[PDB]
């Protein structure tokens, strides 16, 4: 099982979570990041079972990496299901920002508000290696 959850908006964090992974890997942690360990079967089980496996919850928040969670009430967006998840089991929860607006609590959905109440990350484009250093810091 995996140390560590890489949680990504395709469209937008894919380069950041990807350079997560190389790096924590290089640090002597297992990750789990979708391309590299989803393998076959129906995704939305595995991808909730690799989230409740892994004990650390890296959510990479892009530039408005949340916005398909806004009025998903119904949880079908696959972000905003691995934020509850996350939540629901008690992870650490590590958000790295990078050009992400927090918004407002009220314009999420009620059951994953709380990711707004985490201890962030700012990534530094100037200082990458303190940026990692201070991840490593964070994981457990
Ligand atoms: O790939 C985009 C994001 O949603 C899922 O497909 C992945 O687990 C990732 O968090
Ligand atoms: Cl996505």
């Amino acid at each position: 099982t995996p140390d560590v959850f890489i949680s990504y908006r395709r469209n937008s964090g894919s380069q950041l979570a990807s350079l997560l992974k190389v790096h924590l890997q290089l640090h002597g942690f297992s990750v789990f990041i979708d391309v590299e360990k989803l393998e076959a079967g129906k995704f939305e089980d595995k991808l909730i079972q690799s989230v409740m496996g892994a004990r650390n919850f890296v959510l990479v928040l892009s530039p408005g990496a949340l916005d398909k969670c806004m009025q998903d009430h119904d949880c079908k967006d696959w972000v905003h299901k691995e934020i509850v998840t996350a939540l629901s089991c008690g992870k650490n929860i590590v958000p790295i920002i990078d050009g992400f607006e927090w918004p407002e609590p009220q314009v999420l959905p009620e059951d994953m508000q709380a990711v707004l109440t985490f201890n962030g990350i700012k990534w530094s484009h100037e200082y990458q290696e303190a940026t990692i250093e201070k991840i490593i810091r964070f994981l457990q």
